[PDB]
């Protein structure tokens, strides 16, 4: 496997999540200045403006990697926010519609 095609799928691959995101409540980092508790049980934050530092940095060298930190997105915000939340919703509905996009782009992946 060529590094170069691989990371243009992970490109690619995230684009298309990030797309599900339509109110880009996960594009950046949760404002630790606006929800000062959020670090007392989140151990690693995680946030698509992260994923693309990371995968440029050449820190996503697989698709386990690059999932499991999609995973984080998804499972710090259904451990923060309260069910009945417009954001556990959100990570709800982003874990269903990225779960589709995540089987495509490894089944893309798989081939090469
Ligand atoms: O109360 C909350 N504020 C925020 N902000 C962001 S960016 N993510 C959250 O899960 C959250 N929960």
């Amino acid at each position: 496997m060529q590094l170069t095609p691989f990371l243009i799928l992970l490109r690619k691959t995230l684009e298309q999540l990030q797309e599900k995101d339509t109110g880009n409540i996960f594009s950046e980092p949760v404002p630790l200045s606006e929800v000062p508790d959020y670090l007392d049980h989140i151990k690693k934050p995680m946030d698509f403006f992260t994923m693309k530092q990371n995968l440029e940095a050449y820190r996503y060298l697989n698709f386990d990697d690059f999932e499991e930190d999609f995973n984080l997105i998804v499972s710090n915000c259904l451990k923060y926010n309260a069910k009945d939340t417009i954001f556990y919703r959100a990570a709800v509905r982003l874990r269903e519609q990225g779960g589709a996009v995540l089987r495509q782009a490894r089944r893309q992946a798989e081939k090469m």
